[PDB]
RNA sequence: AAAAAAAAAAAAAAAAAAAAAAAAAAAAAAAAAAAAAAAAAA
RNA sequence: UUUUUUUUUUUUUUUUUUUUUUUUUUUUUUUUUUUUUUUUUU
């Protein structure tokens, strides 16, 4: 495989392509040929080696595998101990994850129904099951995808990673272990093999993605694996989590030693204006921690990797150097993984309450109940008054808003989400009997698995426990309207997300402190709530609501501090609720297991997965920091601040002024976060913003490529649906575009992800018909015969896809390689910037040689070519509806990862009246006879993400008749709208004059694709910038619809909108309320109905993922100056911007073959005839 | 006068694809009741 | 034979996967007719 006609050419031809298809067939299907392919006895085992650093400095690394992985210690059950009473694991057990040991040393010698037997059963579950995490298929097919891509890329197997695969995973003539989705277990064959290797499969996969991606060279892979195997001496993850923090904080060393390095000057609006040369030297108070990190990286690290870090300090010249060595040192200490074990194993050191620093003191309680509870309470000092001197100013404004809402509706609506539900609300919620079942309701512990960090405990949803805390959220969320402090904002996905981070990194006199606060769950004690409780109460005293069920506004007896007797004062409903909510607070997350029964936690554990909890932590943090600004302003010291953003786990703070007025204020904010009880590490620098999966230094973007996990699902549940899987893959590759230093490797790697991983598709055919479907399908397709089983109604027969399916318009939508026409002229290689959608239908025409299509003046496709490569078969498999459907509720989850989880937290309980409004809307449509599919309605949604989160293909006669129908002669069907794709571009001899920001981004690259003279940088020089305007438009669409859905006639939204329009036009208002249609959305649809009825279905449709173009322009006006259109086309056609869309999508489509020359436009005459008969705004309903 | 072939246009019955909606079939999941087997105190 | 666990047989309600049947909805298309023109023979 390392050779081929392909791997030495990289094009697709008659020979090369079909060889790739036929060969990946056996690298996928066969469970033998994979054992050869990986484990072949002809490879040179590497002893020493000489590679390069990621920047080209030549290192020399050696492959050393420890014996403890080769000959593991036997199982010594002092690793996981128990308490004497065996109520729960012993405190301070060093191992919260799997310890290495022999696979067959752990067995059950014990009778059922004991605590030991359930230990060995639960750990026996832990290594065999919880170590099974994979996306597409068997983990060995994943190693074959990565490793195959490595071979084809480097045209050899000389490289080290394969020798790790051979030394580690080949101990015998078979695979040491495999995984069966029937049992959902990793079944060991060799019982002398180590226990933790099935994770090192996924680890070798991730490292391989680092090599193909371009981050880690081969030597860097050797140091990576050496580090891993060294951390696997005792416990893999357990000994990583010590390192992962310290292994990366260095670059501030490197950035300190770089001295003067240039940088692009950002602007607030997301332009790039100048480029300045600034000193990167860290100030004194930052340079003092350098000694501590020096001493600390010695005592803890693997020696070779430590020497590689010191090497990354000494030998880094410019800033780009620090970025590269940081992507390396980040890929070495960290993997695409999901850290997981038995929840009760990691429960303590994660969610168990932690108390340190200084305690918190009570506010003096001025107003009380007859129960001696708290009504009004106010602080002596310090921290309470520090927060209240800020937060307590919003109460005046928040009273007006909380009074306006009708809070009986604020609950009813939420019950109807997740009439006759009112009578449910009352029977139930009108009695004070409700708060009994509330107070006595246990709280389930729901853990969520994180990529690079430990299991995160999340507080769960409905009902009653949230029903206690609903009101103080109804008051508490109002501050989001009144502040820039917290960020709940819309996620665009573009660089517009990061724009202001870049802005403040490029300003002068800046001190950037990004605090990692993530311990807010177990670091918030019981008294640390009162900082928020005084706020919510002091708002509720102003708030007047007559009833929030079951609370009546009524005269209640109160005791003040200065008054001995009881007094009569009118007490509202929200004031009573907020009196009990603080007056009764019990947070115990009790995980019920099979081992220990029902475990429990003490209180002061307040995990933030919800609107209540997140809006608690954000209000606390705001009050603390801004109130501290007011405190410094009250002591006369000038308060230095610019912006403060509370992200999900991270606080942003930005300063100006001298080092004393910045610094002293920074230390003051740190000291007041410590006096509130939180022990956090503030990260202070002239230039950096650390956060998570966003690293912003000097106005560049270093963003983390490891946080994306290519090979591992979080749910571990395999899904045999091919379309959905390839959507996962395409979306991840869209996430890694600007996070990967060389994202050509993503295209090969992802390609063999498509070929090797997702290929075979099992389907049962009713036994009266077997060889018939095998005939019709096996003409084009390639199947696997079976023997009809002993009297089953339907017997399984698999289907291995034609490899050409990955490139097809409705099939896999992927950045295709260049094919070969009959002219010997290859097509254009796609650069990762391409349109997934009806635009991919052009390839059928590129293979037909569109230039002759225009020279012959004909409409046609070659089924000779396309049949020879296998496009016709793939289009059978697409047209036969054989594959597995996808909703838009699944596309509601796109799976890019978000900067701030805060949005995902608040939108659980957010927008109740809206989702209820669209609910009653769509239900009214359903009552009137025209219904809507559950994908389209803005109401519902999130429900299978919420309501059904808490709960527990056959070939029939019809399919046979359809197959018989289409499979005699397929003859790929030509939709007349395809005339739009018959344009093609001549290459002129002039040159394009680049935009000014080319030179600004020419020195220190923005992201890892922006390096000088590279696809990202050059395409950026040609187009390269966002529209803040247009992005604000699509955001104005976003939070309303919940997402930005770029319109097209193929969307079921438009379809079921047109059914209504055509049939009953009086329901369009109800329909628009059901889909949450904003004003311009309504306008666009009402234009698309007229255009769609007049002209039929006519559009030129494409999809550019907002993550796919992170810095690049979505607006296709930037291609005007790039191409030229001969005046012939100006004469006849009245249309313009469509041609700018062709030129746009094409220029993004190549940028590799593009050396900077300008292009022309050649239009097929049938294209002109097709355009001049259809209005421009019909093809493009948006503009 | 004739009819037919060929070119193209207009109209017309019918299979199919897909959203929603109804009935049946199958198979699996969760609970219950009636015949029997082993049993721990009597 | 009174107190407790499982299993098999039979029965019910509900749930899900797929199949089949029926309709409205929205498009693709054998076949028939009429019309503008060329061709042929008595």
């Amino acid at each position: 495989l390392h050779n081929t006609i392909f791997s030495e050419t990289r094009k697709f031809t008659r020979e090369s392509f079909k060889e790739i298809e036929h060969l990946t067939a056996r690298l996928a299907n066969d469970s033998v040929a994979r054992h050869d392919f990986l484990f072949n006895t002809s490879i040179a085992l590497i002893s020493d080696y000489s590679g390069e650093d990621s920047n080209g400095n030549q290192l020399q690394a050696t492959i050393t595998i420890p014996n403890e992985i080769i000959n593991p210690k036997e199982y010594d059950p002092s690793d996981y101990p128990l308490a004497e009473d065996e109520s729960f694991f012993k405190q301070g057990h060093k191992y919260d994850y799997l310890v290495t040991f022999r696979a067959g040393s752990l067995t059950n010698t014990y009778e059922p129904k004991t605590k030991m037997y359930k230990l060995h059963a639960a750990l026996d579950k832990l290594m065999h099951v919880r170590q099974r995490k994979s996306r597409f298929a068997d983990l060995w097919r994943e190693l074959c995808a990565v490793i195959a891509s490595l071979d084809v890329w480097y045209q050899t197997t000389n490289y080290p990673l394969r020798t790790y695969v051979k030394l580690l995973f080949h101990r015998g003539d078979e695979f040491p272990f495999y995984e069966s989705p029937s049992q959902d277990r990793i079944i060991f064959n060799d019982k002398s093999v180590a226990s933790i290797l099935p994770t090192f499969v996924y680890t070798c996969c991730q490292v391989g993605t680092a090599i193909m991606s371009g981050i880690l060279t081969h030597v860097e892979s050797i140091v990576a694996m050496n580090h891993f195997l060294h951390c696997a001496k005792d416990s893999y993850i357990d000994e990583k989590l010590k390192i992962k923090g310290i292994g990366r904080s260095w670059y501030q060393e490197a950035l300190h030693n770089v001295g003067q390095a240039t940088v692009p000057v950002w602007s607030q609006f997301n332009e790039v204006i100048g480029h300045r040369r600034k000193s990167t030297s860290e100030p004194h108070f930052v340079s003092s921690t350098f000694i501590s990190l020096r001493a600390k990286r010695a005592e803890l690290l693997y020696p070779e990797f430590n020497a590689y870090i010191n090497r990354a300090i000494q030998l880094s010249k410019t800033q780009n150097d620090v970025a590269n060595y940081y992507a390396a040192c980040r890929a070495m200490t960290n993997d695409g993984t999901f850290l997981a074990t038995l929840t009760e194993l990691s429960l303590d050191a994660a969610v168990f309450p932690r108390i340190e620093q200084r305690l918190v003191t009570r506010p003096a309680v001025l107003m009380s109940n007859t129960r001696h509870e708290s009504l009004k309470q106010k602080y002596t000092n310090g921290v309470g008054s520090i927060a209240q001197s800020y937060l307590s100013s919003f109460t005046d404004e928040i009273a007006k808003r909380v009074n306006g809402i009708h809070h009986d509706e604020a609950w009813l609506n939420f019950l109807t989400t997740s009439i006759v539900m009112q009578a449910v609300f009352a029977r139930e919620y009108r009695t004070p009997e409700r708060i009994f079942k509330s107070l006595k309701a246990p709280i389930k512990l729901v853990e969520r698995q994180q990529s690079d960090r430990r299991q995160r405990a999340i507080s769960g949803l409905d009902n009653d426990r949230l029903f206690l805390s609903f009101m103080p959220y109804t008051i508490g969320k109002q501050i989001y309207e009144l502040n820039d402090n917290a960020a709940q904002g819309k996620q665009a996905g573009n660089a517009f997300d990061i724009g202001e981070m870049l802005y403040w990194t490029s300003q002068r006199n800046v001190l950037l402190s990004s605090i990692d606060v993530a311990g807010m769950d177990a670091s918030v004690t019981t008294n640390t709530k009162d900082i928020y409780n005084t706020f919510v109460l002091d708002v509720a005293s102003k708030c007047t609501v007559p009833r929030f069920g079951p609370y009546y506004a009524k005269n209640m007896e109160v005791f003040e501090v200065g008054k001995r007797q009881s007094q009569v004062r009118y007490v509202n409903a929200a004031w009573q609720a907020c009196a009990l909510e603080a007056a009764d607070s019990q947070t115990s997350t009790s995980y019920e297991s099979e081992i220990f029964g029902q475990v429990k936690n003490a209180e002061g554990t307040y995990p933030s997965g919800r609107a209540d909890t997140s809006t608690h932590h954000t209000v606390l943090l705001q009050g603390l920091v801004r109130g501290n600004e007011l405190k410094r302003a009250s002591d006369g010291k000038n308060s230095c601040l610019a912006t403060i953003k509370i992200l999900g786990d991270d606080i942003m703070e930005i300063f100006q002024g001298s080092e004393s007025d910045t610094y002293d204020h920074a230390m003051s904010n740190a000291n007041i976060l410590n006096e509130s009880g939180f022990a956090t590490t503030a990260e202070l620098s002239q230039n950096s913003i650390v956060l998570l999966q966003q690293l912003v230094v000097n106005g560049t973007f270093w963003g983390f490529a490891d946080r994306i996990s290519l090979w591992t699902r979080e749910d571990t549940k395999d899904i045999g649906r091919l379309n959905l899987a390839m959507m996962e893959l395409n979306a991840l590759i869209d996430d890694l575009v600007f996070r990967v230093r060389r994202p050509e490797g993503l295209k090969m790697l992802g390609f063999f992800c498509g070929a090797i991983c997702l290929r075979r598709f099992t389907l049962s055919v009713d036994n009266k018909l077997y060889d018939s479907t095998y005939n019709n399908l096996s003409k084009y397709m390639t199947l696997i015969k079976y023997d009809k089983n002993p009297d089953f109604d339907s017997t399984l027969m698999s289907l291995i896809l034609p490899l050409a399916w990955l490139f097809m318009p409705r099939g896999g939508e992927y950045p295709a390689y260049p094919f070969e026409r009959r002219d010997g002229t290859f097509t254009e290689d796609e650069s990762m910037f391409t349109a997934r959608g009806a635009y991919k239908r052009r390839l059928l025409y590129d293979v037909s040689n569109i230039r002759e299509m225009i020279q012959q003046n004909s409409m046609a496709l070659d089924d000779d070519l396309l049949h020879e490569y296998g496009f016709t078969g793939a289009l059978l498999l697409i047209d036969l509806n054989i594959l597995d459907l996808i909703d838009e509720v699944k596309k509601e989850d796109i799976s890019p990862v978000k900067v701030s989880e805060l949005a995902t937290s608040l939108e659980q309980l957010g927008k109740l009246g809206e989702r209820e409004k669209s609910r009653r809307a769509a239900s009214d449509l359903k009552i009137r006879g025209h219904a809507l599919s559950n994908d389209i309605v803005y109401g519902y949604g999130l429900q299978e993400k919420i309501q059904k989160s808490a709960m527990a293909k056959r070939v029939s006669s019809r399919l046979h008749d359809v197959i018989v129908a289409k499979t005699r002669d397929y003859k790929i069907s030509t939709i007349p709208a395809d005339a739009l794709r018959l344009h093609e571009f001549e290459v002129e001899d002039v040159t394009v004059d680049l935009l000014p920001h080319a030179k600004h981004t020419s020195y220190s690259s923005l992201a890892y694709n922006m390096s000088f003279g590279s696809d990202g940088w050059f395409a950026f020089a040609l187009l390269g910038g966002l529209d803040r305007s247009a992005n604000l438009l699509r955001l104005d669409v976003a939070s309303i619809r919940g997402n930005y859905h770029k319109f097209s006639y193929d969307d079921p939204v438009f379809k079921q909108g047109y059914k209504i329009y055509k049939s009953d036009a009086t329901l369009l208002n109800d329909f628009f309320t059901a889909i949450s249609a904003g004003p311009k959305e309504q306008g666009i649809l009402l234009r698309a109905f007229a255009y769609y009825s007049l002209y039929g279905n006519v559009e030129y449709h494409y999809v550019l993922s907002p993550r796919q173009l992170f810095f690049l322009s979505d607006n296709p006006v930037s291609a005007e100056r790039l191409v030229r259109i001969p005046p012939k086309y100006y004469v006849s056609t009245q249309c313009r911007a469509l041609y700018n869309i062709f030129s746009y999508l094409h220029i993004l489509r190549s940028i590799a073959n593009n050396w900077g020359k300008r292009l022309k436009m050649v239009l097929h005459p049938g294209l002109i005839a097709y355009v001049r008969g259809t209005s421009q705004g019909a093809i493009l309903p948006e503009a």
